């Protein structure tokens, strides 16, 4: 058994974190990527997605096909690995 902790606390706004698995984006194996709509998800869950699709993968916020043959080809998304937000 383990537990013990504080709730109904939310204060950080940035998306660190996946979307879908809401896992830290963790290079050595979460890669956070940035999709050509604008959502940030861990190559693990654009994996699930890019298997199956062929011509981009679809985006199950949006929806916008993502022409990329490869996990890099897409919009790389640094910046929830980067010190603290960008944009504010
Ligand atoms: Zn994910
Ligand atoms: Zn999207």
């Amino acid at each position: 058994g383990s537990s013990g902790s504080s709730g109904n606390l939310d204060a950080l706004r940035e998306v660190l974190e996946c979307p879908i698995c809401m896992e830290s984006f963790t290079e050595e194996q979460l890669r956070p990527k940035l999709l050509h709509c604008g959502h940030t998800i861990c190559r693990q869950c654009l994996e699930k997605l890019l298997a199956s699709s062929i011509n981009g993968v679809r985006c199950p916020f949006c929806s916008k096909i993502t022409r990329i043959t490869s996990l890099t080809q897409l919009t790389d998304n640094l910046t929830v690995l980067k010190s603290g937000p960008s944009s504010g």
